[PDB]
């Protein structure tokens, strides 16, 4: 019975297979057959190649000796390498080249996702070059989603040695009928199978997937698209601001590039980005997913006014300052959206562009009282419930795992009336008791926002809603602007509080705002639809907040 | 009696004024005299401008305003604006030229530190122009040296309407006669002058100085160099990442740009880089500064093993790959520089760049143990003193303020006899109950070393010292390398233990590496020596890493 699989990194869980440059330079400066290859080989367990493989020398040590190792071959077979020949050009294009296998990985994920114990192992060096960055980068990407990483240059043994099997073994902790091993080099699968490892050798990726397929009875190939990478709030650097005496705001970080902050709705966490944060991070920026204030480990103050835009705003300044940041790229959903868009009105020079999903722009109406402008739309009744204080409160706190399993619903799953509900007399009069689970989150999701919650409960977060005359004379002194930095508006078509019509007219304030939409989508955009989210910021933020 | 002193932004603490550029461009392009300083004051409080100032609207609404009244004072003048003319190209370079006004703010710094109420009152705008960077930049370098940023954009008021005034005076909680109030708009002096406010008008630094100087009763003009900015604990980033199960790693987190990561040593803290965190984050770095493991706020571990330098530096690795930084540059001083040179050895694929302070690297002696080569140098005496389990400890926490004050002390102010240790029987036998504060630190900083040290006191610390054998074994894995990657070696004439004469052959194993060299400087090199640490590690970062 296997439960672990171990994978090779060259020609296996990334392609093109480095090695195989050797071959294609050969052809392309029309050398003799093999030479290169020869080179790189030579002297076998004694030669250059295996001392920079178990971590005797680094790379740039190497390219010298691999450079005297060329010539006596070129010298043997009566040819001249060409004049400008180049060691050090020929291996930066091809680890530049080299790419992760996404199905191999798909693969490795889905047999980690039933249980299995996953790992990388493979004959590697210590890399000094002045673009050693690109193979860190490449490195860091995929041994995340693994549960070993075990690369020769670091425990001095190389394959084929038998020692590095045993190593192997002893590190997943695992008898060798246990393990299917996968590898592009049939010398390196032979002491595997010798110990009685199943052994997959890899030439192309499909049959060595129909291979592996076969042999663990799991579903590799042709299997539906997956999540994005979520979250595992314990591996995330968690990060705590003081704003003000009693205020200090947590959020967590992963990256570099510009700063991108985060900034969830009503009732959420810096949770609900879960399928962000891995996506952004690794499309070169520096996340900063924040637990807005009321919420999670960020302060949460009783006062009603330490809730009002003008309060929120000033705070979400002093954070950047705090942090020594002179801008960020502010993203905000639902309430978060509210604050972003009013960042780029009142502190533009802080804000390096800003995106909302769901949430449109509508500037204030000097001419009516914000409480006359939500009574015209039935779908804003339940803003009108949370007004009084302690209501809404004792209502959403009496039962924590129902409040959030009947609101965290896709647009098909409705267990809620948002309609009427004042008069009804709570968002959860006529719902279940013990609502089934939603298909857009898991048991353990649901678990993680009721422990984040039973910190602080519901009054900051509801807060947020009471103080709409406040925010309404502050945004009066606004309406004369424009908001003329980059901005992206993202509608989601099944939101039926935030719908996409009333984004409409975003165009008359923000008039070069580009635009995402999201078909099939409900309020809970990050998490119905984290692959097309993930599509949108990542496509908006490389061409406008670079 | 003075007690609060305040500040204009353009022509006070930055020059040139953006101002002034009108009265160059008129004559640079042979306009009329104060043609573009009267389409910029045009319609006074009524016109663009003044609702510009007010916040009622944006700098990129403003430009095109500005542009008509150009031609509308043009035209009345019968005078033709020059073809390619722009108000926006103008005022872009304008913006990018002006910079802080270094005497004005080291005046403000000492005001403040001698108790005064500081405050920058300002007529400034929202900038959303593609540029604005520059000046939140500026805004966020200048206001965090002062108690208050009043912005005339933000507050909806401008100087000199009465109201700003009054507002200044509501805000500072001072009656007039206890204000100074400096600036370069004599028309702007007179309302706080009507108030009975004492004011400078400000042409020339030197002279506005001598009148501050003369009206305060304080020092301002000619005084000694002041120390860089150091950093109050409570007003940082703190970030926290799990490592392992049962260890998490501390750190300060403060700027943008390349991730530096600074390491301390024994016995110390993040906050003994106190002095440069604000300089290398203005700088154009992301700093991270560390509570290395055993210390403050990071976990201690009891076991020795825990502290050997292969552990500490896999540990070091997994904090990168869990902050999702594919490489930082790792600036190391004492135990921290033996440890930065072994993650360049060990991980230069993660390391951007190395540099360590007074640690020489010297690869080790395959041929003689640790604790014999340790023997050779009598000012190593106290690293066999460290070794026994529990005797150091005991020492070093029974009296937590002597133990700092007696170990924090500059060159020529030595209380310890770093000679015969053991023998002696312990670091303090010959030393005072009661040290005398050093130069170097003030009560309140030993305080804060005393109160993060009754966490965990010495153990994990001590531990530091106590794997040679197993460090030894590790580092002889390593013979056959050299450092190719940028490294920076800085050595502290006066450090009697960590000698400038013990990194003398270093070039043997790091032919590129670059060097710094500090005069009159002990052990503690960075708050020794700030200025010259920072100056050096700057100049270092900015042209080799990159
Ligand atoms: N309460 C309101 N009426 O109009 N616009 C608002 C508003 C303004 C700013 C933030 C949130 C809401
Ligand atoms: N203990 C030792 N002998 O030589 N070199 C070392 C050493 C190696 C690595 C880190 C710290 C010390």
């Amino acid at each position: 019975t296997l439960r672990a699989a171990v994978f090779d990194l060259d020609g296996v869980l990334a392609l093109p297979a480095v090695f195989g440059v050797l071959g294609r330079t050969e052809e392309a400066l029309a050398l003799p057959r093999g030479l290169l290859n020869d080179a790189f080989q030579k002297g076998g367990p004694e030669g250059a190649t295996t001392r920079l493989m178990k971590g005797e020398i680094t790379l740039s040590q190497w390219i010298p000796l691999m450079e005297e190792n060329c010539r006596k071959c070129s010298e043997t077979a009566k040819v001249c390498l060409p004049k400008n020949f180049s060691i050090k050009e020929i291996f930066d294009k091809a680890i530049s080249a080299r790419k992760i296998n996404r199905p191999m990985l798909q693969a490795a994920l889905m047999l980690r996702k039933k249980g299995f114990t996953t790992a990388i192992l493979t004959n590697t060096w210590l890399d000094d070059r002045a673009e050693r960055d690109g193979l860190a980068q490449l490195m860091c990407e995929l041994k995340m989603h693994f549960d070993f990483l075990i690369e020769s240059c670091q425990v001095g043994m190389v394959k084929p040695e038998p020692q590095i099997y045993k190593f192997l073994l002893d590190t997943l902790k695992a008898s060798p009928s246990e393990v299917v091993f996968l590898d592009d080099i049939g010398a390196n699968l032979k002491p595997a199978r010798d110990l009685g490892m199943v052994t997959i050798l890899v030439q192309d990726t499909d049959t060595a997937l129909k291979e592996l397929e076969k042999v663990t009875g799991i579903q590799l190939l042709n299997t539906p698209a997956p999540l994005p990478t979520s979250c595992n709030p314990s591996d995330m650097s968690h990060g705590y601001v003081t704003v003000k005496p009693r205020v200090r705001l947590h959020f967590v970080e992963l990256g570099s590039g510009p700063a991108v902050c985060l900034c969830h709705g009503f009732p959420e966490s810096w949770y609900s980005w879960r399928y962000q944060i891995p996506a952004l991070a690794q499309a070169g920026y520096r996340v900063l997913a924040m637990d807005m204030k009321g919420y999670g480990e960020s302060s949460a103050p009783p006062e009603i006014e330490e809730y009002c835009m003008e309060v929120l705003c000033k705070e979400m300044v002093t954070f950047l300052d705090k942090l020594g940041l002179s801008q960020a790229v502010f993203i905000g959903h639902d309430w978060g959206g509210m604050l972003v868009w009013y960042m780029a009105l009142f502190y533009p020079e802080r804000v390096r562009a800003v995106a909302s999903l769901n949430t449109p722009f509508i500037p204030a109406n000097p001419n009516m009282s914000p409480l006359e402008s939500i009574k015209a739309n039935p779908v804003f009744d339940y803003q009108l419930y949370f007004q009084e204080p302690g209501v809404a409160e004792a209502e959403l706190e009496q039962n924590l795992s129902r409040t959030f399993k009947s609101l965290f619903r896709a647009s098909d799953e409705s267990v809620l009336s948002m309609h009427k509900v004042c008069e009804a007399g709570g968002l959860f009069v006529n719902s279940p008791e013990e609502p089934s689970l939603s298909r857009m989150v898991t048991e353990e999701e649901i678990q993680f926002y009721v422990q984040q919650f039973k910190k602080s409960g519901f009054r900051g977060p509801l807060n947020w809603y009471r103080n709409m005359e406040r925010n309404w004379k502050w945004a009066c002194k606004s309406l004369g602007r424009k908001i003329l930095i980059p901005a992206l508006m993202v509608t989601a078509e099944k939101d039926f509080v935030l719908v996409p019509q009333m984004s409409q007219h975003m165009e008359d304030w923000i008039p070069h705002l580009k635009r995402g939409h999201i078909e099939d989508c409900g309020h809970w955009t990050q998490m119905d639809k984290p692959t097309e989210v993930n599509q949108i910021l990542i496509k908006w933020l490389d061409s406008d907040a670079r």
